[PDB]
């Protein structure tokens, strides 16, 4: 497959790795989404404790842990979180 | 980076290389997207003749050539096209 298709396959796979067995495909509960981020992003617990933005996103996932998210919302979150965590990692390199 | 991060990296990267100059970052025009899909998906034009939905999207891409889509919309569409174009059942019919 092409590069785009292989990236898409990896993300759909990783999405449904955290899906409940009863849920409509391409949907997650916010609790499951939170577990996804803690396990599938680089040093997410470090990033989330030191960055107010990532912290407020994650605490909203806790408040509505049973509400469901679709694939679009998942893509919004991951893209925003990776951007915020990269700024955080880059700046930690200058502190180290 | 993790696998999810590298996968998202590949898509941001592909998204931006078909991006024009006049674009607020993380947005893309439906016309530019059509060029992206034709060159970045396997035999995209032939999947259009095999699925009704893929045909609909392409004609929406041409009717609103100058409307713009954000990055998540593009990713969601790619998820739709990859699911629709590489369906297990359809492919095993084309023996």
């Amino acid at each position: 497959p092409t590069q785009l298709e292989m990236a898409m396959d990896t993300m759909i796979r990783i999405f449904h790795r955290y899906s409940g067995k009863e849920r409509k495909r391409f949907k997650l509960s916010k609790g499951e989404l939170k577990l996804l981020l803690q396990r599938e992003l680089t040093e997410f617990l470090s990033c989330q404790k030191e960055t107010q933005l990532v912290d407020k996103i994650v605490q909203d996932l806790d408040a509505n842990k049973d509400n469901e998210v679709d694939f679009n919302e998942f893509v919004v979150m991951v893209a925003a979180l990776t951007v915020a965590c990269n700024d955080y990692f880059v700046e930690q390199l200058k502190k180290k």
